């Protein structure tokens, strides 16, 4: 699918996350982030065709989950805003890249799984 | 302060009090036998489990009844317990402590040893 | 879809652990486990067709993961001897279990999604 | 004692982060983070007064972990630019803030502990 994926998990209710805010952000010459993408999880926890893959380019990227919409709805008072994830993308070849966040009331816990197609 | 166990909530935020830990230690006989029990204290700390002279080199199990815990909070878990096994002192003395962030069907176990 | 399914990721490469010798047993009423199932980490990592419904029934599981023996092949000493997933299945009724195990050489955290 | 407090902790050598850079803003009417404190982490591993109970506000902050720059020491490629924490202080009244990272080249948790005075 596309190179782009994200996963998010809530631990309270062992359930994969579902109607979660997703934003991508890319970088600009004014140190400013813009609109690049926008979505909403599906309800089998992920979120496919973000970006397509010429679209996709050499940058610094920044991905944000909103964790008081998921809590809000769900009723539990969340400790963070929203979960940022930052990086660079495409140092070498058009690697695919994975998004996964497990979410929890206080905390959360992300990683990034790289792989080569 | 040989072993340490610090214990952490994730929905409530706060440090879990009076949490079972049970430590155990290999034998001959590939059977645990059991070194030490405790309670967690209000800071979520519990210390003093064992001391240098008595703790030895060996393969421990640390036990932590996350299920006794939460079910007193009132939620269902899916975990019946942590176990944290992991020999000890492989080459001379060290401080190990032991730290688990809980959550309902979902946890994490993270350990920091020490030379001194 | 199988039953019980097994993720394994690699939080020191961030690629999916390959060839992890993953157990299961099963509680009985002498207090013993009895190996249920064995399997070795695939090269995406996750594990299927591991059990079958029918053979799966309710019971404690004990899901095991040989951390030590893949970090020490990648050459690097690990805390934990093995990972130890403990719990209860089909308590209420027929439901599919998924262990997602991240590991790291000196910490490791557990998740389970159940469907 | 200390209202903020941060931990940082890796789970390659399960050590302290030594010499970790923590970065404290604070929101503004415009919506423009402003700086508020700054420091490295010590041997131990925390940091400890950071903000004074007086100046520590009510309003938005973030906490933002140099993960790049630590792994750049130890020399390890991480995947992630740097760690942000976001989050809103002092809903209702004072309170003792406390963040706590795991830190790993390619993944990393985040955990809050709040302590009521």
């Amino acid at each position: 699918k596309c190179p782009l994926m994200v996963k998010v998990l809530d631990a309270v209710r062992g359930s994969p996350a579902i109607n979660v805010a997703v934003h991508v952000f890319r970088k600009a010459a004014d140190d400013t982030w813009e609109p690049f993408a926008s979505g909403k999880t599906s309800e089998s926890g992920e979120l496919h065709g973000l970006t397509t893959e010429e679209e996709f380019v050499e940058g610094i990227y920044k991905v944000e989950i909103d964790t008081k919409s998921y809590w809000k709805a769900l009723g539990i008072s969340p400790f963070h805003e929203h979960a940022e994830v930052v990086f660079t993308a495409n140092d070498s070849g058009p690697r695919r890249y994975t998004i996964a966040a497990l979410l929890s009331p206080y905390s959360y816990s992300t990683t990034a799984v790289v792989t080569n197609p």
